[PDB]
């Protein structure tokens, strides 16, 4: 869907951008410094699945560019594992929100943060 | 969840970026320059779905700044009424989605680009 690799660019800079807002927007819950409200939670972790499962097709084949190690299209099923482990993490949350259970949102958030770390890591410039 | 303006306003423009994106890569589709898959497109305009409804709470008070004309705020009953007719016609772009039904995308497409135009023209720098 992107007609030059500057498209995909910025295409998963603001896919990544979202899907961090998101996530991070719950921080504040999550450390009981404000108010949990299952409900509220349960929908935005939906608005997160939705958003963490789209950035990842904007790493086409030779879309280098922007602040996307060049690691990331030569070491192809590694990257892929990465999105993956982060993408079955996000599942873990949506349980944990569509639970109702802090506790198990609590943990789950935590497990998501260092799937973004691990990647960042790896991949990040 | 802004800290501050300018982060309401990346925010923003993040979500109209994919929200674009999401949009625009059906108009080969449409125009029947592209193979029409209906599952496929069941599954974009569902992604749509999700991200039309994310720009306008990054339109908060005082969160002037971007390309974001100043009549936004002053009349927000309008600009209210203009991103829920742009959300009213989504609406009918996934019921034509949902039913694989063509000729009904074709004109739901064409009714969602009038009111992504006509907000533009409202209230776009
Ligand atoms: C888990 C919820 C997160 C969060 C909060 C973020 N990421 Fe990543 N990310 C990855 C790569 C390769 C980039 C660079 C993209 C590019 O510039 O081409 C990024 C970038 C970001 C940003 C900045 C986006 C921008 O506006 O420029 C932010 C805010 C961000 N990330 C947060 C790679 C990955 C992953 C590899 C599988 C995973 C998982 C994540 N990121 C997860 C997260
Ligand atoms: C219908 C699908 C669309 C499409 C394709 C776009 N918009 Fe809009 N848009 C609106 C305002 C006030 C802005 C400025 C935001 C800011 O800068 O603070 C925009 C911006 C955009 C962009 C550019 C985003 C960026 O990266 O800077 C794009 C690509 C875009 N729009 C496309 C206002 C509205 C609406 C008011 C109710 C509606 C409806 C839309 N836009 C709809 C669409």
């Amino acid at each position: 869907q992107f007609a030059k690799p500057e498209d995909a660019v910025k295409y998963r800079q603001s896919a990544l951008t979202l899907m961090a807002s998101h996530f991070g927007r719950m921080t504040p819950v999550v450390k009981g410094q404000a108010p949990y409200d299952a409900a509220q939670i349960k929908a935005n972790v939906e608005v997160l699945k939705t958003l963490s499962a789209l950035p990842w097709a904007a790493f086409g084949p030779g879309t280098e560019g922007g602040d996307a190690r060049p690691e990331i299209w030569s070491d192809a099923a590694s990257f892929k594992q990465k999105q993956q482990a982060f993408q079955d993490n996000i599942v873990k949350l949506s349980a944990a929100a569509d639970a109702g259970d802090l506790d198990k949102l609590r943990a789950a958030f935590g497990d998501v943060g260092a799937s973004c770390k691990a990647c960042h890591d790896a991949y990040f410039k």
